[PDB]
């Protein structure tokens, strides 16, 4: 339960992670 | 270019798929 | 609601994945 | 490559398929 | 409406899958 | 070799019913 | 055998447009 | 126009359907 | 008004002939 | 027996072509 | 066999006066 | 000159449905 | 407009040659 | 619902396609 | 052959989407 | 449970999607 | 191939989430 | 012990898309 808190933070880092990938690349 | 697209769209899947299983979960 | 959301972007997601693959192939 | 055509039709009308079934569940 | 346009897709596919039956046949 | 000239021809006259169905609906 | 299968489809899917077609004509 | 060259496709169909059953035949 | 008359003629042979293709085949 | 039938249907459906030939010429 | 001779000539008779329709319509 | 062919394929047609006739009566 | 009235009567006369073949067989 | 019967037929049609697209590919 | 897998696949998922088409419409 | 089996599938799919891509890229 | 290295990543994270869903589902 | 296999996995594609933000910023 704290660990899918931690699963979903991820989650949200990756997505945005990509998103700048794709506007700076 | 594409590629990167289709890299967001798998970063949104994946970013809402764990977003249920916590729900589930 | 979010089950139907989730498989909507596995479906754009598997869209793109295949013009992809044409585009190449 | 006619086969990768038709892949992409069946893409198509799948992810047409599933916004479909999200507008009416 | 949307659904005219599902069927549009789905017959644009097997049109396709006849073309190869028809080439590889 | 025949068979599929004809299967071809139903394919066609299917799609061409479709769009009709769509450009009246 | 499969494309007799198959033609008796086309010829079902057929009808059943045409149908459709003759009412909203 | 639309409903014109779906006929000409029944027909051409209807032809080539003969055709097969005086072959056959 | 005629055309759909003529077409639902024109569908039901097509009809007729696959059974009998379809029954020889 | 069936394939009368089928005549009736290629006689029925030509009649009402040559009817409209005749509207229209 | 003589009476297919008939049915492929009224398939053929009813295929061009389709085509006359088009080239009239 | 499209017209004229028509006219020949239902001779042809009715050449041999009167054939047919015969045989049988 | 002398040829669409002969156009008529081939497909009167066919016609009736149908419906008796039909009678007979 | 007629409609809806139409799809479910270019379904199993496309579905009886892909089959035998396999068996031959 | 890997892609007349995924051909498989497209149609599977297809096949159930539109079953569940047909339950909810 | 039908969306669980549906969602399935085109996880499965889109696999193999990218497992060519992999190999293709 | 950079991408496509993080591309199968993504994939790998997906397929792991859906078949825990599966589970919990 | 199905989750950290998940965590990691997202540990690991986060990581290879910093370093891409890395070289292209």
């Amino acid at each position: 339960s704290k660990l899918l808190e931690l699963l979903r933070k991820l989650g949200e880092a990756l997505h945005k992670a990509i998103e700048l990938l794709e506007k700076w690349g």
